[PDB]
DNA sequence: AGACTTGTACTGGAACTCACGTGAACGAATGTTT
């Protein structure tokens, strides 16, 4: 039902969205409808961190989610708790969580660089993107893993 | 992006307890003086 509603919103159709929501309402209880509303809004407020959920799911799941950024692969590969992954590293056509930068104090900057020469670069204002190229197959991914390939 | 809230563990400090060391007093024995 959620897939139908999302695709149908993407297709510029509202009568079908109304039908799907009506079916969900008619075939749900008050608590189920409340939870469904929370998932639609994309907030649950469970009080438990996503990192905790991933850790309980498998020993090495946060790293795999960072490298891949797709709940399907993490859920599929990490099924048997005993069986782990030998080596996890960036792979083609799979979004990876970008590496960010933290505030720095000009006074102790040299100390933060272990008293060694460093690189100074200009700050760029705009979107953060990553490009995957294999032959003439191109994929573009945004900061959080959304696919912007259609635009570019 | 920035800022506040909740949590999380970790560090250090307060308090209690014991062991060890120092100070002072003392009863009995012994030596000296009359
Ligand atoms: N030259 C760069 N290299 C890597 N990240 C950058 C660069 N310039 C801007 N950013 C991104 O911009 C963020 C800081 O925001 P600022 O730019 O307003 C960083 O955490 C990065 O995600």
């Amino acid at each position: 039902l959620l897939d139908s509603i999302a695709s149908n919103n993407s297709a510029k159709r509202k009568d079908l969205i109304k039908k799907s929501l009506l079916q969900l309402i008619t075939q749900s209880s008050a608590l189920e409808q409340k939870w469904l509303i929370r998932m639609i809004i994309k907030d649950l407020k469970l009080g438990v961190s996503q990192q905790t959920i991933f850790s309980v799911f498998h020993n090495d799941a946060a790293e795999l989610h960072n490298v891949t950024t797709d709940l399907e692969k993490v859920c599929r590969q990490l099924h048997d708790p005993s069986v782990g992954l030998s080596d996890i590293s960036i792979t083609l056509f799979s979004a990876f969580k970008p590496m960010l930068a933290a505030i720095a104090d000009i006074e102790h900057i040299e100390k933060d660089m272990k008293h060694q020469s460093f690189y100074i670069e200009t700050k760029l204002d705009g979107e953060r993107m990553q490009m995957h190229k294999d032959g003439d197959v191109y994929k573009y991914f945004s900061r959080n893993g959304y696919n912007y390939t259609d635009q570019f």
